[PDB]
């Protein structure tokens, strides 16, 4: 299990994840039970569930 502040802690990186999911034009993806924020240049394919730019942490995995 992972916390709010312990996902908060992690820094962002400039890489590509999956299972991305829209929440009002803003994608978010879970990786080793954290929340990440899309940000920077972004490049998708996938059919809009694969993206790479700038993740950014901004919770932990409900």
């Amino acid at each position: 299990a992972t916390t709010d502040a312990e996902c908060l802690s992690k820094p962002a990186f400039d890489g590509t994840l999956s299972n991305v999911w829209k929440e009002g034009d803003s994608r978010y993806a879970n990786f080793e039970n954290c929340i990440y924020e899309l940000s920077g240049i972004g490049i998708g394919y996938d059919n809009d569930t694969s993206w790479n730019g700038h993740w950014t942490p901004v919770r932990a995995a409900d």
